[PDB]
């Protein structure tokens, strides 16, 4: 409720609770590890012990009411941190013409990327572990009453010690590519926890095909009536019997009946458990 777009004591003091010092923050201007709509984002070392970090500058502090919503909560609401969820680490005022918002370093970039990188090798473990990751911070979002609308492979990230963290790009929200949206989503642009977990379901899809795009047989404007014909996605061939049923359970066409994040957790949870070695 805090106004983030103009200057006032509730923003200044906000952004102090989570202030990186002067003398605490390097960016490495010439690694761009991240570039989108938003723009590029740098590769930096945050001295706390010295630590990887990403850097995204602002052109004022007042800039910090128009970035992602996981950044902006843990600023106002003081309690936002899951090993599963990328989020902020802290913010460096430096400079008045260029504050430094920094995230954690994540070295394989986005998960549709690099479950697609020919030179890649995950298991069939790894690939359900990352998705055992993505329901732990999905359950966490869930908690603090987060609807994530756009999850999918694409929006993961990972990090050299393989984990995973649900990103938001600005459409996350406290309470779109059509074939990741839920029926509901689709027919009343509605969002909710269960909404997530329909998305969550064709991001296990994504995973278990190693980045294949879903539906290959149903044109975009089609995708509404062909999951009103009870259609879904088929089972990958390397996809366990198991993990198939719980994918199928995400696309209940009655959200009630859908399993939640906490639930999805354990039914993974077990079926992860039994890949040894
Ligand atoms: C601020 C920020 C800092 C570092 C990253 C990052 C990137 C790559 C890596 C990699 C590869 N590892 N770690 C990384 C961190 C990102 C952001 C993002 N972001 C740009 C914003 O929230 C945002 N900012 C300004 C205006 C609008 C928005 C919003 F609408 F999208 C959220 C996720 C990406």
């Amino acid at each position: 409720h805090i106004d983030l777009s103009a200057l006032n004591p509730e923003l200044v003091q906000a952004v102090q609770h989570v202030v990186i010092g002067p003398s605490s923050l390097i960016v490495h201007f010439n690694e761009v590890i991240g570039r989108g709509h938003f723009g590029c984002v740098y590769h930096g070392t945050l001295l706390d012990k010295k630590i990887h970090c990403a850097v995204k500058s602002l052109n004022r502090i007042t800039d910090i009411g128009e970035v992602s919503q996981f950044l902006t909560e843990g600023i106002i609401m003081k309690d936002f941190s899951h090993p599963n969820v990328l989020s902020l680490l802290g913010i460096c005022l430096r400079s008045e013409g260029s504050p430094l918002v920094v995230l954690p370093y994540m070295k394989h970039g986005d998960l549709r990327n690099f479950i697609r990188n020919e030179t890649h090798n995950p298991t069939v473990k790894d690939l359900i572990g990352f998705g055992l990751q993505v329901a732990k911070g999905m359950k966490y979002l869930a908690s603090k009453k987060f609807v994530h609308r756009d999850l999918a492979a694409r929006n993961c990230m990972l990090d050299e010690k393989f984990t995973v963290k649900v990103a938001d790009f600005g459409l996350a929200r406290v309470m779109l590519p059509v074939k990741w949206m839920a029926l509901e989503s689709l027919q009343t642009q509605k969002f909710t926890t269960k909404s997530d977990v329909w998305s969550f379901g064709v991001l296990l899809w994504e995973l278990m095909t190693r980045g294949a795009p879903p539906y290959p047989d149903v044109n975009t404007f089609d995708i509404t009536v062909y999951l009103l014909q009870g259609r879904r996605l088929l089972q990958p061939e390397y996809c366990p019997d198991p993990l198939y049923e719980v994918m199928l359970k995400c696309w209940h066409p009655k959200a009630e009946m859908r399993p939640s994040f906490s639930e999805l957790v354990s039914r993974i949870s077990a079926i992860f458990s039994t890949f040894i070695g």
